[PDB]
RNA sequence: AUAGGUUUGGUCCUAGCCUUUCUAUUAGCUCUUAGUAAGAUUACACAUGCAAGCAUCCCCGUUCCAGUGAGUUCACCCUCUAAAUCA
């Protein structure tokens, strides 16, 4: 009673047969959520829309992830990913941003329980890679625990709105280390050219930023 | 772009087209009030009226303002140095 299940893709397949050529099938993909973390989704498969309803709704129950949330509204980290040809960016947002993400990716983060987040989807749109992407980098995302225990020093979160405050989000259960991590001059990681671009003020659109219902 | 529709018997990929947003002109139909802003398609031809005077004569001004977008890297910086203002 605790999980909704909400519909994402009800697709007519079919395939040929020899006695009466084209038999139709009904495709459906389901997400099933509690809303504290747990969620799952399935694909169920039947002649009639009802049956495929309630094979992806119970089979979905079974499959659940478990999705990490910062403070209960939001991911951990920035996320960037590529599952087959769909490519899923998500950043992490204050609260009160809302979820300014693709309507399939609101109706799972509802299910999640993540309140405040952006992604932009590229390549291929398929429904299917960008349920199965979006639990495969929200499941993976490591928690600021995890990486002060990785990394045996304290994190420190810097908020802007509380000026100079050091806020120690996560500390070492084990040994502390006395060595500080070196500090590269220059760091050699990737940068995606569609954000230095709007960092610059030279990506104009006329479809962002525009206004739009709560989400 | 938070995207959406559309290739096929069906799936996935790629891809073009189109939809949804915001402005400006024109057309159809329709139209109550007030304030404000803006306002020929055409460097085609123009009836008529007006748009530059001032002032003890000399001078000064009419080389400005206003208009248009035909032509088109004459517009900016540096160097140098006329005219002009500082009786
Ligand atoms: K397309
Ligand atoms: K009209
Ligand atoms: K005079
Ligand atoms: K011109
Ligand atoms: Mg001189």
């Amino acid at each position: 009673e605790d999980f909704d299940t909400r519909i994402l893709e009800v697709r007519n397949v079919f395939t040929m047969t020899a006695k009466e050529g084209r038999k139709k099938s009904i495709r459906v993909l389901v997400a099933v959520g509690n809303g504290k973390g747990a969620a799952g989704f399935s694909i169920g498969k039947a002649t009639d829309r009802m049956d495929a309803f309630r094979k992806a709704k119970n089979r979905a129950v079974h499959h659940l992830h478990y999705i990490e949330r910062y403070e209960d509204h939001t991911i951990f980290h920035d996320i960037s990913l590529r599952f087959k040809r769909t490519h899923i960016k998500m950043k992490k947002q204050p609260k009160g941003y809302g979820l300014r993400c693709h309507r399939a990716i609101i109706t799972i983060c509802r299910l999640i329980g993540i309140k405040d987040m952006y992604a932009k989807v590229s390549g291929s749109i398929n429904m299917l890679s960008l349920t199965q992407g979006l639990f495969r980098g929200l499941s993976r995302q490591e928690t600021h625990q995890q990486l002060a225990d990785k990394k045996g020093l304290h994190v420190v979160e810097i908020r802007e709105e509380c000026g100079p405050l050091p806020i120690v989000v996560a500390s070492p259960r084990g040994p502390l280390r006395k060595d500080p991590e070196p500090e590269d001059e220059v760091p050699d990681v990737k940068l995606d050219w569609e954000d230095v671009k709007t960092a610059q003020g030279m990506k104009r659109s006329v479809w962002s930023n525009l206004k739009r219902a709560a989400t």
